C-alpha cells in the first residue's frame, strides 16, 4: 500500500479485436487514488476511428483508484508492492459477449496497465453500430473468493430514444502476493465518463466503496 | 399511491416445486411501507419440514415496502390503486435455476401476495442441501423499460466456512395501470434475514433506494 500515493501518473497499451477488426490504443493519465478519481487521454493508432462503441472500452482502461473507508480493508492497494491482474466478462442482452484481461505494474509513481480484448456482437448491436451514449453510474458487488476480489455489476448503457442497453460484467481481480488484509463484501458505487473525437479520447472515472444503506 | 398507508398489513400464499418436491407455504406479516421495513410469519402447510434452504424463498415473500428519497418517483406505490405483478428467475452459480411469479393486490389495508416458484438444483447445490446461511445485503440495479421496472441484483448466500455462493437476480415488475411518473434509474439496497423452527419460519427485509454515492 505504500507504494500507492495520493496523486499518481498511468500509462495504457491495449490491443483487441472486435468482429473481427483490431486495434491499438494507448495513451495516458493521471489520478487521486485515494480519493477514487482518474483522468486519462489516449489515442487509437491502429485500427482507427474504432467502429464500433468506445463504451466498450472504457471499463478497460483499474480498481486502485478507488475511495475506501477505513472500515472496509482495500485489497487493491495491498497489491503493491506486487502487482496484480483481472479479466472481466462482458455479457450484452443481445448476445453480444467480450472478454477482456488486464495486468497493472508499477514503477516509481507511475501505474502502467497493459489490456487486450476479444469481442462478438450482432451487427444490430448498439455496441457495433458504436451508438451507445455512455454508462449510467453503476454498483459493482465486491465478494472474496479464494484471495481474489469478485465483482458483479449490471452495467447499462445509454441509448438513443431514452432506452437503455443491460451488460453484465463479471471480473476477477488478483493480486501476484497473498493479500493479508482482506475485506468483507461491499459495494463499489462507480460513475465513468468518455469522450471520443475522432481518434482521440478522454476518460474519467469516480469509483467509491462503501456499504450503503446499512453500513 | 394515496392507498398505501404508513402502517400495513400482509397476506402471504406460497404454492411450489423443487427438484420435484411440492410445498405450500402461508402467513401473514406487518410493516411500514415508507419506512422500507417489514415482518412476516410464515407456516409450511404441505411438503414441510422443506428440504431445501428456505434462502431460496425468502426474496419471493413487494417492492412497496421501500423507502424512497423524494427526489426518486416510487414506481412500485404508484402501483395502487391496480396492483402490480413479477416474475424472478434465479440463476445460481452452479447452474441451479428457479423461478418464482408474484401478484400483489390489495384491499383495504392488506396487500394480498400471491406466488408460485419452479427450481431445478444439483444434489450439491447448497441450495438443495439446505446449508446456505443468508443472503448478505444487497444492492439491486433498477432499470425502467417499457413501462416496467427492471431489477438486476448479484445476490450470495453465506455458507458454512466463510465462502459464498452467488445467485443473479433477474426481476421485470409490471403495473397493471401506466404509472404516470416513471423514476430515472437507480438503486435498492436491501438487507433481508429469514430464520427457520421446523415448519415456522420468519423473515425480514430492509430496503431503501438511493443514488448514492454521487446522488
Amino acid at each position: 500500500m505504500s507504494v500507492i500515493k495520493p496523486e499518481m501518473k498511468m500509462k495504457y497499451f491495449m490491443d483487441g479485436s472486435v468482429n473481427g477488426h483490431e486495434f491499438t490504443v494507448e495513451g495516458e493519465g493521471t489520478g487521486k487514488p485515494y480519493e477514487g478519481k482518474h483522468k486519462i487521454t489516449l489515442d487509437v493508432t491502429k485500427g482507427g476511428p474504432l467502429p464500433f462503441a468506445f463504451d466498450l472500452l472504457s471499463t478497460v482502461f483499474n480498481r486502485c483508484l478507488t475511495k475506501y473507508p477505513d472500515d472496509i480493508p482495500d485489497y487493491f492497494k495491498q497489491c503493491f508492492p506486487g502487482g496484480y491482474s483481472w479479466e472481466r466478462k462482458f455479457e450484452f442482452e443481445d448476445g453480444g459477449l467480450a472478454i477482456a484481461k488486464a495486468e497493472i505494474s508499477l514503477k516509481g509513481n507511475c501505474f502502467e496497465h497493459k489490456s487486450t480484448i476479444e469481442g462478438t456482437f450482432p451487427d444490430s448491436s448498439p455496441i457495433a453500430q458504436n451508438k451507445t451514449l455512455g454508462w449510467e453510474p453503476s454498483t459493482e458487488k465486491m465478494t472474496v473468493r479464494d484471495g481474489s476480489m469478485k465483482g458483479d455489476d449490471a452495467a447499462y448503457l445509454k441509448l438513443v430514444g431514452g432506452g437503455n442497453h443491460k451488460c453484465y460484467f463479471t471480473t476477477t481481480y488478483t493480486a501476484k502476493k497473498k493479500i493479508p488484509n482482506l475485506p468483507q463484501s461491499h459495494f463499489i458505487g462507480h460513475r465513468i465518463s468518455s469522450v471520443v473525437n475522432g481518434t482521440k479520447i478522454g476518460v474519467m472515472e469516480d469509483a467509491i466503496a462503501h456499504l450503503y444503506p446499512f453500513n
